[PDB]
């Protein structure tokens, strides 16, 4: 069966370098022929060798084509979008490629931009019956309205990578987080932090009906799980299996799948919880995961028995079989 | 006349017919000058002439250019997407036009995508504290769990036009109910069918401050309000305003602005209630409310004082004022 996959990765959001660094870890270890388009930060494509240029430079700042790129579809089999964030993870560039009749990696329209949105999908999660921090959401220019004590995190509603995000102990800081998170998004919420609180993840492979993977731990120093904590080598310690009781590893995973299912998830998802005073939070999921050097989704799957070029076959063959459908 | 608007009708979903009907009703109305762009059933595009050829036809089964089409998009200060349902309704258009980066009429990707799923849509009113019917979603290939007594309503979960859906009155007749659905979509909603029931409707209008219209009520002879009685001319009898008591249509309209905000919408929607004992159920949001000769969602703007012109008028400057935000 011939098959041909197009990666695309960069892109405008604040996650363009982390893209792509995913790039680069896909492309070590796909096993079928794969081209790179890179999306610049101007929103502008770069194709062929000035793609390739541009995912050595580690950023590509400015691009050559304009939206739609004249890139020729018809050679490639599956494009794989590797783009982090507002426009590539919320939906919109899923869009494109349900219009352009090719099959794509991952989740769709409709999973893609609920999950991208940290009060859409609580809401969602809530009514499923999966715990939730509290939280509410403010919309940018209106007064916040947190009927919760602090210390909270703040959070731009589109953000990855901790980007945007502040602790705020005080409520005299609530104005300059809320701040920071309105130049990411329109929209931001309001958490109620969990301190002590324990990071707990767990991969998701599959459409709609995912397989789970082990649940693995995150620890570290910083004050919190921040942008520099997570792409610094060494500085985020992955613990798989999670140091877990009897029973909690498949609670991890059994919400986990009913959170992939209820939002419609295909392809795959990292689904991030928090474990403090024994209770499991479910934080959010992640349709598009990082596949930078440090992160955590493919070493997921290395424990549950999934390598890194099996676990990149099936996203690419997950793909076609829900296209074929 | 300065501006001029794109208008984007036909479609690859079950309502093709409906969207280019939609499309002659705002082409006789809308003040600006306004080209017509029609997607044909098997997705290729029909631009200039054979665009207007394709709408005096109502049905355009084969188109000429694939996707992306060769339009001049510069030409054009605002598109609307008159879409029903599957590929134009549901966030995949308006994620194809953000990438563009044009001002264009109605809901974002994420309202979009949630506003079709009649499941995901009515977990996030339930979780708002909207009243709603009772439901449960089914899988294609899952066995169905009901935990309510017939008579039901069975639909595809991203449907519109009433297509695919099924009353039902027997257990024995879910699965044919469930088959039908599933023609549509993979997934499949199964409601508790309110019988006897009221529909009552409202426009609503605007980005950040919703204003609704007058309550209207559709009536019919018919078993449900289904596509033959939704088209049909005189078949079904509108009713501006509702033959209601004052203080019911004012819950209507204080929970269709409620809705409206909860779900995300901008530019317009049509929202759908259920009036069954006294109790008020809201039944759905749409976003693209249809434009045909027997369309509810500009009558009920006149009726409200905002005429034809006037409503499309303001749809156009409200997709401007959100872009410029
Ligand atoms: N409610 C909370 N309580 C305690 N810590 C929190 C809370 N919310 C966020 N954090 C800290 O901030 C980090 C980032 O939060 P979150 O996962 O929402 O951001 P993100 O950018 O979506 O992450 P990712 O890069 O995995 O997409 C978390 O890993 C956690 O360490
Ligand atoms: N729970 C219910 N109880 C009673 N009648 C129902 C119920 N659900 C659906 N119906 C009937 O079926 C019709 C279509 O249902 P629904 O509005 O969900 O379909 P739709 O295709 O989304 O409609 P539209 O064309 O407005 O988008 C309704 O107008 C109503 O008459
Ligand atoms: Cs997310
Ligand atoms: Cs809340
Ligand atoms: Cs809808
Ligand atoms: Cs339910
Ligand atoms: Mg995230
Ligand atoms: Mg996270
Ligand atoms: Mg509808
Ligand atoms: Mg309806």
């Amino acid at each position: 069966m011939e098959m041909r996959v197009l990666l695309i990765a960069g892109g405008v959001s604040p996650e363009h370098e982390v893209s792509l660094l995913s790039a680069e870890g896909v492309l070590r270890h796909i096993p079928f022929p794969t081209d790179l388009a890179v999306i610049a930060q101007d929103g502008r494509w770069l194709l062929g060798e000035k793609a390739l240029t541009a995912l050595e430079a580690k950023a590509a700042p400015e691009g050559e084509h304009p939206f739609p790129p004249p890139l020729s579809w018809e050679r490639y089999d599956v494009v794989f979008p590797l783009l982090h964030g507002r426009f590539g993870e919320d939906g919109t560039v899923q869009g494109f490629l349900e219009l352009l009749g090719k099959p794509y990696v991952g989740a769709g329209v409709a999973a893609s931009a609920l999950c991208m949105d940290k009060d859409l999908s609580k809401r969602v999660l809530a009514q499923a019956g999966v715990p939730v921090v509290p939280w509410v959401a403010v919309r940018k220019g209106e007064p916040p309205v947190v009927p919760f004590d602090p210390p909270f995190f703040v959070k731009p509603a589109n953000t990855g990578s901790s980007v945007g995000i502040s602790r705020v102990e005080r409520f005299q800081d609530l104005e300059a987080a809320l701040a920071l998170a309105f130049r990411y998004d329109e929209k931001a919420v309001v958490e109620k932090a969990l301190s002590p609180v324990r990071e707990l993840e767990v991969g998701v492979l599959g459409n709609v009906f995912g397989e789970a993977s082990p649940v693995g731990e995150v620890r570290y120093e910083a004050p919190f799980y921040d942008y520099e904590t997570k792409y610094t080598p060494g500085r985020a310690e992955l613990l798989i299996p999670a140091p877990l009781d009897p029973g909690t590893q498949e609670t991890v995973q059994e919400l986990a799948l009913k959170a992939y299912k209820v939002l419609g998830v295909r392809g795959m998802a990292r689904v991030d919880f928090f474990l403090a005073e024994g209770e499991l939070y479910l934080n959010e999921l992640n349709t598009i995961p990082g596949f930078t050097p440090t992160s955590m989704y493919p070493r997921l799957f290395e424990a549950g028995g999934v390598a890194y070029p099996e676990l990149l076959r099936r996203l690419v063959e997950l793909a076609l079989t829900h296209h074929h459908h």
